[PDB]
């Protein structure tokens, strides 16, 4: 109940939310149908439109007008935004040359530069270039301020998950808004675009920027606008709030535009009808910047122009129907469209089995335009699994396609020509970032970055301490002129042991054998040095990774590679090696095919054993340093040490062997040498974070050898590829992956073919940031370089996408 008998007189766009059943006058009262009776009359004035004309100049103040051209309007904070231009011979902000803002130039009373977040729905990255002729204001912000060629949204590339990631710095799996549509099994409640449940606080996790500001005594404009409030009114309200007295004035504001998403859906991302929405948005920016100028705030405010996701060409004909795949179609519930999420329709149906549904959706048709996944096998870069609102079965839909349950759904619900929601690496889903103002850099282009990084920066622009989030604070310091956040490296928690030769061969009873008893002061003196670390400078280029949890581990040196060997998990946590452009591949000699050698530096009780592998019919083993890249026949024996061994399904060994035999050398040739760090990952609970020993769900049968859920590699070289990886004087270049350790290759529909046709594609799907590997392993990489730590953070956030230009 709302007793809407009170009045909005004096209270138009009030900043505090008044408690029901008192009537509201806030920018969201319409959405709750709770505004007072006179809200339209007093607060949504439209008379005369939005622009001064010559004949209004110096007029008598008529309180009925949407905005004012009277002499008193400036002090009343309520002129039309073009007032000084029409009536005072001033120029529009867009017509002024840009001039570096070297220091903030703010009115007295301003304790910090305000931040204005200008968010545009469905603003595809390529519009910056492709629409630049019709967006003069946006193009001025872009070229005078700091810009990225594009910003990576989060998955799914939908509106609510992305705006709430911008507000919080969190992955959807963590903030809880994992779709535009959700069922929460614990609440037994549904979140829908239409309705009132979406307003309940229990959906909204983390701590949004506006709550962060309020709690730390920074005042915030209310971020949300009811759809019906026109953009011109939204802008004038922000401008009016900026004229409030110092003690009442917010320091952060949000504007939101439903365009160009709205027209993109109807016309496609590049339909000729899209020119208009782009003009209209640019006009709105112009109004804001003209209004800031009148307020003398145009060299004081930091403006962020940011999109939530792009827009792709999608039509009704490109729909796949689950009914062409499943018999039991009416026993499932499908969340459809540009992603699929499947659950049982009834929890009382004991004949529901996710494995049979998955198999009926797997590689069933030649040109199949979606791939089924259990959520925990989704690429780790998506971070889309650790929430009860995310259905166990997920469908990654190909760009340009839809999935639906049955055809009736599609023609009983072509209308739309654009949509979004696809894999956040897809180029058509990328969006925009421009920063403009005193705290941002002047005419600077920065590399593409992910929108999870922005919360930290917005907190930095406001002097706030960010809540715990998934940003890497310092990774975007290069966007900022000042207010940088100067992070320190985390402290190493565990120091390694450096074991020497401590065990005789006969102390080992591992059921392993090697044809190695085939036997000097030239060569013996030299293998001693190699096991002490003589060549560590070549294979460990950026220091050893720090271990950021309590554990027992050993550093193991070798001619060709160095490793940090875990006595707890019985395998390395990481293995580091350098492959120069000139390195040669060799095969594993015949006599050494089955060789595994005990490591006399490491006790039997902390070693793997070959018998567990013999007796486990499902499980085989691989090596972290590949025997194929040994520097010499003598060096190859090190590659067969039991301490270089890791458990691998034979189907996975197909992927791994190809990567080590073919791809490592190919990348070395291409990048002028590469440093490679490889290792296992254990994430049985799919939270994106290292599992402890007591969370391991799977061992090699009979033994305490834990099975990784994933294997990673980090591959580093010189950004200036004229320098070799091992002698690089400047910035580094990196690519990484986190490959699922799976007992079949069902993910790769072409996997019966040669590895040269499918392996690298699979690797690409599972591209990763070094930072993702850090969360998954508890290690900190790149500890000793010549580079600044901020530059290193940026490197750790880099995702190599393999999308074209
Ligand atoms: C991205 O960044 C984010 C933010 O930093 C990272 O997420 C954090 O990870 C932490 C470690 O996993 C996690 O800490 C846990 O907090 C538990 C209580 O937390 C409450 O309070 C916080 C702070 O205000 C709040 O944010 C939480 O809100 C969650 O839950 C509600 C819904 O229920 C949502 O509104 C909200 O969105 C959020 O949900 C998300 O997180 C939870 C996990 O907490 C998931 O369940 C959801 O799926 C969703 O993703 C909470 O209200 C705390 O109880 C935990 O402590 C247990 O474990 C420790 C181990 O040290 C143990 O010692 C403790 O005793 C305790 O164990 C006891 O409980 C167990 C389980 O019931 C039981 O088995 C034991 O026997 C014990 O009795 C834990 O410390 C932190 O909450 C989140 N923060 C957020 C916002 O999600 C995230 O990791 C980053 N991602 C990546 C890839 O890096
Ligand atoms: O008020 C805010 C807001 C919310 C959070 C915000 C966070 C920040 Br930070 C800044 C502005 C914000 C504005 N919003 C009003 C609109 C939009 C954002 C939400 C999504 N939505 C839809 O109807 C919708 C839109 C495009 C779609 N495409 N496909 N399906 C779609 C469904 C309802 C809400
Ligand atoms: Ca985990
Ligand atoms: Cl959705
Ligand atoms: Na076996
Ligand atoms: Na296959
Ligand atoms: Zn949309």
């Amino acid at each position: 109940w709302t007793a809407t008998s009170g009045s909005c007189k004096g209270r138009c766009f009030e900043l505090q939310e008044v408690g029901p059943p008192d009537c509201r006058c806030d920018n969201l009262c319409k959405s709750y149908s709770s505004c007072c009776h006179d809200f339209d009359e007093l607060c949504l004035k439209t008379a005369r439109g939005w622009e001064c004309t010559k004949d209004r100049c110096g007029e008598v103040r008529n309180e009925e007008n949407a905005c004012h051209c009277s002499e008193d309007c400036l002090s009343r904070g309520d002129c039309c935004t073009n007032y000084q231009v029409v009536c005072k011979g001033e120029s529009h902000w867009v017509d002024d040359d840009c001039e570096e803002i070297k220091v903030p130039e703010c009115p007295a009373g301003f304790v910090r530069p305000p931040l204005i977040i200008f968010s545009v729905d469905g603003f595809r990255a390529s519009y910056m270039k492709k629409g630049s002729k019709v967006m003069p204001n946006i193009e001025k912000l872009r070229s005078c301020g700091t810009h990225a060629p594009y910003m990576r949204p989060v998955y799914p590339t939908k509106t609510f998950p992305n705006l709430y990631t911008l507000a919080t710095g969190l992955y959807p799996e963590s903030h809880g808004i994992v779709g535009n549509s959700m069922y929460d099994p614990v609440f037994d409640a549904s979140f829908h675009l239409r309705g009132r449940e979406k307003f309940n606080h229990r959906w909204w996790g983390g701590q949004p920027l506006w709550i962060t500001a309020t709690k730390q005594g920074v005042r915030a404009g209310t971020f949300f606008w009811s759809v019906s409030i026109p953009h011109e009114r939204r802008i004038l309200t922000i401008l009016q709030w900026l004229s409030l007295p110092d003690n009442e004035r917010p320091s952060v504001y949000a504007f939101y535009s439903e365009q160009p998403d709205f027209s993109g859906h109807k016309y496609g991302p590049f339909g000729p009808e899209m020119t208009n929405p782009l003009r209209e948005i640019d006009k709105t920016v112009g109004q804001l910047m003209d209004g800031l100028k009148q307020l003398r705030l145009h060299r004081c405010v930091n403006v962020i122009f940011v999109g939530d996701h792009g827009m792709e060409d999608v039509t009704c004909d490109r729909t796949e129907f689950l009914s062409n795949y499943l018999t039991n179609v009416d026993d499932i519930t499908l969340v459809p469209g540009t992603l699929g999420r499947i659950r049982a329709k009834s929890i009382n149906n004991s004949k529901y089995d996710p494995k049979t549904i998955i198999a009926a959706l797997t590689c069933k048709k030649p040109d199949q335009h979606f791939k089924p996944y259990m959520k925990q096998h989704l690429p780790k870069r998506l971070h889309y699994a650790n929430n009860r609102r995310i259905e166990d079965i997920h469908l990654l839909v190909d760009r340009r396609w839809h999935v639906a349950r049955k055809p009736l759904d599609v023609y009983k619900k072509c209308f739309f020509q654009g949509d979004h929601g696809f894999d956040n690496k897809v180029n058509s889903m990328q969006t925009v970032f421009v920063g403009y103002g005193p705290t941002f850099k002047y005419r600077t282009k920065v590399p593409p970055f992910e929108n999870i990084e922005l919360y930290n920066v917005m907190c930095d622009l406001l002097g706030l301490k960010p809540a715990p989030n998934n940003g890497t604070h310092g990774s975007l310091n290069h966007l900022l002129r000042t207010n940088t956040f100067r992070p320190t490296m985390p402290d190493e928690v565990s120091r390694p042991n450096y074991p020497g030769i401590m065990y005789l061969q006969s102390e080992f009873d591992l059921g392993c054998t090697c044809d190695d008893k085939v036997e000097n002061k030239l060569e013996e003196l030299n293998k001693r040095l190699h096991t002490k670390g003589s060549t560590k400078e070549r294979h460990l280029l950026y220091g050893r990774p720090a271990v950021l949890y309590r554990t027992s581990y050993d550093i193991l040196y070798h001619t060709d590679f160095e490793s940090g060997y875990s006595e707890i998990f019985l395998m390395p946590l990481w293995t580091s090696y350098t492959i120069s452009k000139q390195a040669e591949v060799s095969s594993i000699p015949e006599h050494l095919t089955n060789c595994v050698r005990p490591d006399v530096r490491v006790s039997p009780g902390f070693s793997q054993n070959c018998l567990a592998y013999k007796n486990d019919k499902q499980m085989s083993y691989g090596f972290l340093f590949p025997p194929y890249l040994s520097s010499s026949p003598e060096a190859k024996y090190d590659a067969f040490l039991v301490t270089n061994m890791v458990p691998m399904y034979p189907a996975f060994k197909r992927v791994w062997a190809y990567f080590q035999r073919v791809l490592v050398k190919k990348y070395a040739s291409e990048r002028n040498g590469v440093n490679v760090i490889s290792g296992p990952i254990f994430d049985y609970n799919y939270d994106g974070l290292r599992d402890t020993e007591d969370e391991i769900k799977q061992y090699v049968e009979g033994s305490s050898i834990p099975v990784p859920t994933h294997y990673y590699s980090i591959i580093t070289s010189c950004l200036d590829f004229t320098q070799p990886a091992d002698k690089c004087d400047g910035p580094l270049s990196v690519s990484s992956f986190i490959l699922p350790h799976r007992p079949d290759n069902d993910e790769s529909c072409n996997s019966s073919e040669d590895e040269s046709k499918w392996v690298e594609e699979l690797m690409k799907m599972h591209t990763a940031r070094v930072r993702d590997i850090e969360h998954l392993t508890g290690l900190d990489f790149y500890r000793k370089t010549s580079r600044s730590y901020s530059e290193i953070l940026t490197l750790k956030t880099y995702l190599h996408t393999y999308e074209s230009e």
